[PDB]
């Protein structure tokens, strides 16, 4: 476990004040939904999920609150596969995890093992929050827009496109069509996660990638387009640089 | 029309001896199937392939020797409804051409108009050489491996692996995954094309990209391959450096 105050700390974003680890738990508690970005490869980002899980998982089961977890790693479609699963937990074993939820190797189950054990026995239930692969290249060869009103601006639209057009090194001018369907696969794998997080009917902790995550560009901006009234909180495993606006709270690490 | 010696030259290859656009000809109308190497968006290269073909359907249809083209812009299982279009040939008109081929927009119509109408309107058929969307989603999703014995070499694999790395700019190392993907569906899309001109009973031209019509790294070896005995003859439209391996003869342009 990283070491509060040594390895990290945590600041509100609202307030711009250092928060311990435990005064943070308490606060995310009070949340519906607690959105948790990571950077996929970052190890010192999947120790922390794994410290505010625990804390969080301890706390709401011995009160009896039911607490589960959304993965941007398993599609939605997934979810009687993933019920299964819930149902057989103590039937598999720790080798075993990967197969009973048909993980995808897309992602690096490296960096997932250690959070995703922990998750799965405890008394969370995992649940499949992304696009299909088959949704997802059903989209890029062309399907019908995306309605909303603030998550489909054109303002989140352009911010997206810069983003994406920055992470894999293309050229705006030549690339244009290509980042136009990338954009507008983010947008709906956004929208996704939002529609599994806001018809929940338990509190739910969702782990996905930072841009996802995003109060400015990401899955909160769907929730709100859902006209939910649960109350939504974001914590962001910050790398390189910190937007306040992007989360409700940071965990900045030394540094 | 591009006008000899003025725009452009061509060599034999093999001599490296210069040889008039006629000469050509008459060597083209020896082979069973003619690959043509262009740069997609290349204008003369689009003027080259108008003159080329107009000089070989003009002498083989003279001989009432049937003469067809297949297109890497068009997939083979197309064909059916290529057939229907070539039997409705005098009641598709010049703005009609596009939907009667159901022509694919990831090609630009612009770049391949003047060619595939001249094309559509002689006594040639248009041909289907490729893979679908389809065909190309399975593969990178995970297929079994392509059998060959001169066509699947490490070494041809290898080459087509940093001609892709660097059309794409994607560094190796990270990007390894992707990269050998593309390299399968490379090597899938030019066994598909030799399969279709290998199999038809007609003298056949194809058009495709240079590193297709490649006989280091393309289709000429998957032809090979298939044991073949057709007379295979290779054109690279010329851009940037020339490999004289590539292809049995070259237009160089001016240059
Ligand atoms: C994320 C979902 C994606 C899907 C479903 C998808 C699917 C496809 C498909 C079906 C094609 C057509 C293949 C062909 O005609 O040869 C294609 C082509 C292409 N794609 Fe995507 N792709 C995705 C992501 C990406 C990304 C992230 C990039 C950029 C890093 C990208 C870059 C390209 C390029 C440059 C081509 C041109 C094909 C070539 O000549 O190599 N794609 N893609
Ligand atoms: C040509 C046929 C292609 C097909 C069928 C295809 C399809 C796909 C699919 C289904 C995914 C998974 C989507 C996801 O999990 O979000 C994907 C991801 C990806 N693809 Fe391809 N693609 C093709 C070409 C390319 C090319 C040419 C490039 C490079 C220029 C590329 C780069 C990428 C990258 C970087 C990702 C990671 C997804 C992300 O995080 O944005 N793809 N592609």
């Amino acid at each position: 476990p990283l070491q509060e105050n040594k390895d990290f700390y945590i600041l509100d974003t609202h307030t711009q004040k250092k928060i311990s680890f435990e005064d943070m738990i308490l606060e995310l508690l009070k949340a519906d939904v607690i959105l948790l970005g990571e950077k996929h490869d970052e190890v010192k980002h999947k120790i922390s999920q794994v410290m505010i899980f625990n804390a969080l998982e301890g706390n709401l089961s011995s009160q009896n609150i039911n607490f589960d977890v959304a993965l941007e790693m398993l599609a939605s479609t997934e979810q009687n596969h993933l019920d299964k699963a819930f149902k057989n937990k103590k039937t598999i074993k720790a080798n075993e995890l990967t197969n009973a939820l048909n993980w995808d190797k897309v992602w690096k189950w490296k960096d997932y093992e250690q959070f995703v054990n922990v998750v799965f026995y405890s008394k969370s239930k995992i649940l499949g929050a992304n696009l299909s692969r088959s949704e997802i290249t059903s989209i890029y060869n062309g399907a019908q827009p995306l309605k909303g009103y603030v998550s489909t601006t054109n303002e989140v639209k352009k911010q997206l496109f810069d983003i994406i057009s920055l992470s894999h090194k293309l050229n705006p001018e030549e690339n244009k069509e290509l980042l136009d369907k990338l954009v507008e696969i983010q947008q709906f794998k956004d929208r996704r996660m939002a529609d599994v997080l806001v018809h929940h009917v338990n509190k739910v902790l969702l782990l996905a990638g930072s841009y996802h995550t995003s109060k400015k560009i990401g899955i909160p901006l769907h929730i709100q387009d859902f006209k939910s009234s649960k109350k939504i909180v974001v914590v962001n495993l910050s790398y390189g640089e910190i937007d306040l606006k992007d989360s409700d709270y940071v965990l900045i690490y030394k540094g």
